[PDB]
């Protein structure tokens, strides 16, 4: 699914992420803009072998298993695919965990490189959220 930017913000609000540790809606549509362009169906293999899948580009090499990355952990204990899925509650669920790993919204880094110290709240500017 090919989410709109204020359907996304309002699936990531019902889930919780808004204002989940201190990053407002706007830094969450922003990630998802620029890891996926809302779309839920996002693949991209990293050069490691690891694979990003999702709206949030959630990586094989620690927080899903997709049976294909050598060494790996699977720490939101997922299959990548659940991660793909229209409903976000999995990506959702995982992306609390990365955030709270101690980097906050830097473990995505077209986050840090495109969304950090900008004016997200353009992102959800007119939504009735
Ligand atoms: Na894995």
């Amino acid at each position: 699914k090919v989410f709109g930017r204020c359907e996304l913000a309002a699936a990531m609000k019902r889930h919780g992420l808004d204002n989940y540790r201190g990053y407002s809606l706007g830094n969450w549509v922003c990630a998802a803009k620029f890891e996926s362009n809302f779309n839920t169906q996002a693949t991209n293999r990293n050069t490691d072998g690891s694979t990003d899948y999702g709206i949030l580009q959630i990586n094989s090499r620690w927080w899903c298993n997709d049976g294909r990355t050598p060494g790996s952990r699977n720490l939101c204990n997922i299959p990548c695919s659940a991660l793909l899925s229209s409903d976000i509650t999995a990506s959702v669920n995982c992306a609390k965990k990365i955030v709270s790993d101690g980097n906050g919204m830097n473990a995505w880094v077209a986050w840090r490189n495109r969304c950090k110290g900008t004016d997200v709240q353009a992102w959800i500017r007119g939504c009735r959220l």
